[PDB]
């Protein structure tokens, strides 16, 4: 029953290795070897051992010598094994791009055999295996995206020197008498009124054994005991299907804040002679999940019988694939506090702990592969990514079923993408229909991101038309254009482009001179956004910037502006797409941000960055995605409630006002006695008139209070009366440029106001400190407070990472008072007392303790 993984290597170049055989031989000598922990790629062993500068500053990554990685890397350890009573068995997976494995000296497995990131091997090893200390080794061959079955990087970021070569997943030592348990998963089916399951328990059993046998295969499922007996041939495998298996009133897994999150655990033994052979635990949720076209032909997603507008954001792991645990659970729990439902992973999908975490915390996941590479070659044209010949047809099918054996029972999976920019040929997707009816994965199949259809699945129902750069608000409120992005259909991966983050990262990642450049200059190329010719530079951002905010006087001109333009635009992205999704005709079924988060330090496709900060761009998605929102239409005036939690409400009370920047109140309405339904559905409180007398600058509060009286949301959005428009016509495939922009500059010149702040912390009993900081306008004039943006930092002002605020970046009026806190891990603070610093537009800057 004895699964272990192997804790670390030491690696080595095959440049240092003349005899292969000998690296997995007892004794082998590792002078200058390099120790590495599991899940290590090459370079992120290197990086560990310090040898090189750290990649996320400036262009250090340049200066890394690649060409090291254009021949083998070795991976060995030492295993000891106390007994050769039990059969012996290597059962992995991650491998990039390929290995041969040896053990004690015998080749046990070659790179033909072993091949293709995604699948999984189960290596009987028996015959090689020794009492006392044993030696494993794998040679790892060079990465190439485009030739690869693997993991590459598109437009993300910059190539990695190694190109990810290794071993990014966990290798297990399993022991075991004469039969092995494999691929153990539980079958669930749920009745629409969701109070009575069946389910079905299969497990594989294998006899590795000379000699033929009986095994009892018994354990329990969801608390039911379960037991059956086959029989074996030496060398046979079955599944071993048990019989039906009723639960009522089961637990049933939901979504964030739609219910508990309940796994349920499956437990199993296989016994041979009245004796424990082998054992395998897992988990299952009981969860109905269904992906269907609408009438509008857009792809419509629904948990347990109830349709969800999905929002999300495009993940990605670290750029070098180094794995923590934490820092998983960790992102995952900003896509939350920042009001998302779902991840999307286009390739590089996650370690299975990512997924527990997922299912643990109801974030739906949308796993699947990439485009732009190998995985695409066959049906991508000119686009990167090579043809495939005859060998690469069975690696694909494997990994399919390798990762829908991987999939299917975690319940945050809500689908899998076989295309992600081409859908498959018929050969290539009835490979894939194939592996996962091999596999029992019967989550929904999106045939591809963008429109392109299948030619078995057929339609995809989502769309890729961009933008991927700048366009200014309104453009999301588009349904008039068919080749654009507008918020209709489901929005597979789109955003406003450039992301600058905080100015504490800034300075982490770049240079002063760097720095220099990216104001000044907008035009010029900087490494830390992308690889691309189209992505390289920030020129469409800066221009947009410079017109709409003004010209940038300084780097904290540039930046301060930079964060208003990225909330503003984020939150508009997202708005537009809550409120179309209840339209008769043409609506919006999902949004996916390109992307949630970054694979290093970046200035673009990022809501939090490489060291969880929370920019702009962070709070503008979190202002759009809040439970119960009040916000304001770009396009057409309307003031709009959106309901996002699983109820109905009702005896809201929506009130707009529109404020000159000298802080005269030009617009009042008040709307009491809104309702507006449960998940994602929709009221109007009015539309907005078109005021007389608005300076060119002008702002609307949008403020939502329940029947108890309590603010619930407050939106502050800065207008104008000169309005933004698009250049159609001119548009290419990743923006629509302007044939007018909006001036918003007037906030240049908005005048002073104050805050206004008192902070306490205390420190829990779970290792988590919560600050509470109040603050209150104390200005005695008519100007609000505008933009208030808290920080717990340290002793020496360094921002406290991560943190996860209920409400920030807030707008007050004088007299007025808000209250928020922040939640972190109180060892993040390493020693330090807790401050918090706080920044507005027009407060300046102040640090208070804590
Ligand atoms: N999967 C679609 C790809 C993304 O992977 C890529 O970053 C983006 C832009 O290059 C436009 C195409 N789109």
């Amino acid at each position: 029953g004895n699964a272990t993984p192997i804790p670390g290597y030491v690696i080595q170049s095959s440049a240092q290795v003349s005899d292969d055989s000998a690296v997995s031989k007892p004794g082998f000598p590792t002078s200058g070897w390099y120790p590495v922990s599991s899940r290590s790629t090459v370079y992120a062993g290197l990086l560990q051992n310090g040898k090189y500068a750290d990649p996320f500053y400036s262009t250090n990554m340049q200066n890394v010598p690649a060409a090291q990685f254009s021949v083998p890397w070795w991976y060995r350890t030492d295993l000891n094994v106390d007994d050769t009573s039990s059969r012996t068995y290597l059962d992995f997976s991650g491998v990039l791009s390929k290995a041969d494995v040896w053990v004690n000296g015998t080749k046990v497995a070659t790179k033909d055999q072993v091949n293709g990131a995604y699948t999984r091997h189960d290596l009987d090893i028996t015959a090689q295996v020794h009492t006392g200390v044993n030696s494993v080794a794998f040679k790892v061959y060079p990465n190439d995206p485009n030739r690869d079955l693997s993991m590459g990087w598109i437009d993300w970021a910059q190539t990695p020197p190694d190109q990810n070569m290794g071993i990014v997943r966990d290798v297990l030592v399993r022991r075991s008498g004469a039969v092995a348990l494999r691929s153990a998963h539980v079958i669930q089916k749920l009745n629409s009124a969701l109070d009575h399951a069946d389910l079905t328990v299969k497990a594989d059993v294998r006899n590795d054994s000379a000699n033929a046998v009986q095994t009892t295969v018994a354990g329990t499922v969801a608390g039911k005991p379960i037991s059956q007996t086959v029989s074996l041939a030496a060398k046979e495998r079955k599944t071993v299907t048990f019989p039906l298996v009723g639960l009522d009133r089961p637990n049933v897994w939901w979504p964030a804040g739609m219910g508990g999150q309940h796994r349920y655990d499956l437990d199993l033994t296989a016994s041979v002679g009245g004796t424990p052979s082998d054992a395998a635990k897992s988990k299952f949720g009981v969860r109905d999940v269904k992906a269907t076209l609408n009438s509008s032909g857009g792809r419509q997603y629904s948990v347990n019988g109830k349709p969800l507008l999905i929002r999300g954001g495009g993940y990605t792991p670290d750029l070098f694939l180094r794995w923590n645990e934490t820092a998983a659970a960790d992102k995952l729990k900003y896509v939350l506090n920042l009001g998302l439902n779902t991840v999307r992973l286009e390739g590089h999908i996650e370690p299975d702990e990512f997924f527990d975490i997922a299912d643990d915390l109801g974030v739906l996941t949308m796993p699947g592969w990439e485009c732009c590479d190998k995985w695409e070659g066959q049906v991508n044209g000119e686009e990167k990514g090579e043809p495939w010949v005859e060998s690469d047809y069975p690696i694909a099918k494997a990994s399919m079923f390798s990762e829908a054996e991987r999939l299917r029972d975690h319940p945050s999976v809500i689908s899998f993408h076989i295309g992600s920019d081409f859908a498959p040929d018929r050969r290539i997707e009835q490979g894939y229909l194939d592996a996962m009816k091999a596999a029992d994965f019967l989550l929904p199949v999106i045939p591809a991101a963008s429109a392109r259809p299948s030619p078995i699945t057929g339609a995809s129902g989502m769309k890729m038309n961009g933008p991927y750069d700048y366009v200014p608000p309104v453009y999301w409120y588009d349904k008039s254009q068919k080749d654009r992005g507008g918020a209709w259909s489901f929005n597979s991966e789109t955003s406003a482009g450039v992301d600058i983050p905080t100015m504490d990262t800034l300075k982490r990642m770049m240079s002063a001179s760097e720095l220099d450049t990216m104001w000044k200059n907008p035009s010029a190329k900087q490494y830390h956004r992308s690889s691309s010719d189209t992505f390289g530079n920030l020129k469409l951002f800066g221009d947009a910037l410079t017109k709409r905010y003004g010209a940038s006087a300084n780097l904290n001109d540039f930046v301060r502006k930079a964060q208003l333009s990225q909330y503003e635009n984020v939150r508009a992205e997202f708005e537009s797409h809550s409120r179309n999704y209840t339209d008769s005709t043409n609506p919006s079924t999902g949004l996916i941000y390109w992307m949630l988060n970054s694979p290093w330090t970046s200035l673009h496709w990022q809501l939090f960055d490489a060291y969880m900060d929370q920019n702009g761009a962070y709070y503008g998605a979190k202002k759009a995605n809040e439970p119960l929102h009040i916000q304001y239409s770009h396009d057409n005036r309307s003031v709009v409630v959106i309901n996002q939690t699983s109820n109905a409400v009702s005896g809201l009370t929506a009130t707009t006002k529109l404020y000159n920047l000298d802080g005269t109140e030009k617009y009042s309405n008040t709307k009491t006695g809104l309702s507006v339904g449960a998940l994602g559905a929709k009221a109007t409180a009015v539309t907005v008139p078109a005021v007389s007398g608005l300076s060119t600058t002008y702002l609307a509060k949008n403020v939502l209070t329940d029947s108890s009286g309590k603010e619930v949301s407050r939106n502050v959005y800065w207008l104008s009366t000169k309005a933004d428009t698009l250049n159609w016509g001119g548009s290419d495939w990743y923006y629509t440029p302007q044939s007018a922009f909006a001036d918003l500059s007037g906030l240049n010149n908005l005048g002073q106001s104050a805050v206004g702040a008192t902070a306490n912390s205390v420190a829990g009993a779970d290792g988590t400190t919560t600050t509470t900081v109040t603050l209150k306008n104390t200005s005695g004039g008519r100007l609000p407070a505008f933009y208030v943006d808290s920080k717990v930092v340290d002793s020496a002002g360094k921002p406290v990472l991560p943190v996860e605020w209920n409400d920030n970046a807030v707008s007050l009026w004088p007299g007025e008072t808000t209250t928020l806190t922040a939640k972190y891990r109180t060892a993040d603070l390493k020693g330090s007392k807790p401050s918090v610093r706080i920044s507005g537009w027009n407060t300046g800057t102040q640090t208070v303790p804590a």
